[PDB]
């Protein structure tokens, strides 16, 4: 049933949207058909769990069925503004990313008929779309303007996230636009500590918080709970959950994970990558250093052998239950003060843990 | 005195925005300088002229000492929000339309050390700058949620507008995510009304309508002229504004410009081309047609060799003087009415006007 009127709205969205470019754009069909079709490979074709999440935690705490439906709809405009934000990060990260699939499906700018630098602007479309869409059913609401200073924050944020994540192969203090710089040899700068603020603000922020806040605003509930424990928790499940995405990106079969993995040959700053030079052997961080951030495959299978070799699956297991409890416990502190918030935010933690996707 | 205390709140914006990254962003000495470099190669190297714009508009129309910096200093924050938006447009601009350089230095993503998806990154990071710095020192302005509608508006119908300008060069009716095709090659779409439509969307709107908005919004005037009057302004001084962009573009010495032109290799709807079109004879649109849409030496010059000998200074003028006549009469009407506004718009207009850059 949420999923039912989630689609619902989206068609809504996708009519006013679609139409409006008709109307008072001077837009032809033929492009207007494009934008349709752009929207729904980039907007469709995932679970939702931002949206939904909104919804639970909208529905969670609305305890005149008016009121009810108010806070029900804008939940789900809430929902599609992150699904939609979602959209507009992933085209623009396939492309960082050089990667070729999304979701089962050619990423967009993969597409035939679709140029990089079209994809780029379809990108930037889909970032005005949130707010085209929010000014749209929000016009004349009180929390209109705090909703959109924590919205665009979040989207800030993880932008300075993307930052960190597209610039960790780059030893930072040989970080000058003027002058070039290659891949790095050392490997010094992939350590937690930088792994971690890099999944602290390109994930976390967007990913747990924002969902969070959103449904907390229309249900205009928020100075109700603790937002301390409820920061503690998105980040805490922020992290874990992009995690997961790096050994995913890895050891998850591309037809399950519906993506094919490019951490590898991007020499990205992955959990594997931050875990392995920090407990393997001379030889092994050699053999690494040599094979890591290449296109060629027999560079790549030694780098993903290299990862079972020093069993990292272990150090995972050991990670999980660490995050496992210290997210039982926050979610026990905030269930005290606010026993609807936390069990809305325990289904989102169910909804993380283990998960295969 | 308007430039100085212009680039005074600049330097006021810069410093509350790497300094926010230092403390509460989590981020190394070494990208706030990457961010700083970044910041002041894109922002800065123009001639201002929006930002600027909405100064003069601003301090034109308040007819209490403080009450006149008050807002002086509104008009420049609002002149930099453009100035940033603008800066966005051209990195991700120049790296849709591949050029090579912009305001004499090199283009943002062709820098040494700057890669392109670093780039693509670092204009999202610009746009994120208009909102960071906007609800800074706005939480406070009533306007607030009117400015951001009304910036974010314009900022959605340039994008759109930049679709078009993408998409021109290829047959709309073949337009299809999951099929490519070639350049047009009858460039029957390149008519003076499509040439109109990209050109409304992705120029006038923000070049000309923004800053005489934003200037009266922050002057609390916007309700004291005739909205219709001022679109029709903006909409004709943009469109010549952009016409003498694409002659300049295959006319004007690099040297002198500050940019290598790329709207022929890039098969662009330029107006010198929907102009040509129009009138070429038989031979001369045959033989654009095989040499326009490549990036050969020789065949560029073939399509300027063709441009001049089409005599489009001709038409040019003769546009110029069609524009200055009737962009005369609709200054004169509002005058009847908001005199003080008039007076801004006809140096605006005074900027425009034979303008060599
Ligand atoms: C959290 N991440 C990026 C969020 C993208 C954020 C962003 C901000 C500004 C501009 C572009 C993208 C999402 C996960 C990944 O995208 P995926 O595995 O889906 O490719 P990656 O592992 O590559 O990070
Ligand atoms: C006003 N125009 C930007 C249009 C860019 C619009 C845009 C860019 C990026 C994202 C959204 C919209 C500016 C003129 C040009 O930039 P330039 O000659 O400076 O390259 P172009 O001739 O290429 O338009
Ligand atoms: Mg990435
Ligand atoms: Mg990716
Ligand atoms: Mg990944
Ligand atoms: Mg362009
Ligand atoms: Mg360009
Ligand atoms: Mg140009």
């Amino acid at each position: 049933m949420p999923m039912q009127m989630f689609m619902q709205v989206y068609d809504e969205i996708q009519m006013f949207l679609l139409e409006e470019l008709e109307l008072k754009f001077d837009m032809d069909p033929n492009r207007v058909r494009y934008l349709r079709k752009m929207m729904d490979t980039t907007c469709l074709g995932g679970k939702y769990n931002r949206g939904l999440t909104v919804i639970d935690v909208a529905e969670s705490l609305l305890s005149d069925g008016a009121r009810r439906k108010r806070v029900l709809h804008d939940a789900c405009v809430c929902g599609w503004m992150i699904e939609f934000l979602q959209a507009h990060y992933l085209v623009e990260d396939d492309i960082m990313d050089n990667s070729v699939t999304r979701r089962g499906k050619p990423c967009w700018y993969r597409h035939p008929d679709v140029t990089v630098q079209c994809a780029i602007n379809d990108g930037l479309l889909l970032k005005s779309w949130t707010h085209m869409m929010a000014m749209h059913f929000f016009a004349d609401r009180p929390f209109l303007q705090d909703l959109l200073c924590r919205f665009n924050r979040v989207d800030y944020t993880t932008a300075v996230g993307q930052l960190y994540d597209v610039t960790s192969m780059f030893d930072s203090n040989k970080l000058d636009p003027d002058v070039s710089q290659p891949t790095t040899t050392d490997f010094a700068e992939f350590t937690l500590s930088n792994y971690k603020r890099i999944v602290k603000y390109k994930t976390a922020y967007y990913t747990y918080l924002l969902p969070l806040v959103m449904g907390l605003i229309v249900s205009e509930a928020l100075p109700t709970v603790d937002m301390g424990v409820t920061e503690e928790l998105a980040m805490l499940m922020g992290e874990y959950f992009q995690v997961q995405d790096d050994v995913m990106d890895c050891f998850t079969p591309p037809e399950r994970l519906g993506k094919v993995g490019t951490d590898i040959q991007d020499a990205k700053c992955s959990w594997l990558a931050v875990t392995f030079l920090a407990k393997a052997s001379s030889a092994q961080v050699a053999e690494f250093k040599a094979n890591y951030g290449s296109g060629d495959s027999e560079k790549v299978a030694t780098v993903r052998r290299l990862y079972e070799e020093a069993d990292l699956q272990g150090d995972y297991v050991a990670y999980e239950a660490a995050v496992a409890e210290q997210v039982k416990e926050l979610i026990e502190k905030l269930r005290l003060c606010s026993p609807g918030f936390a069990a809305s935010v325990e289904t989102l933690w169910g909804k993380t843990y283990k998960r295969q996707k």
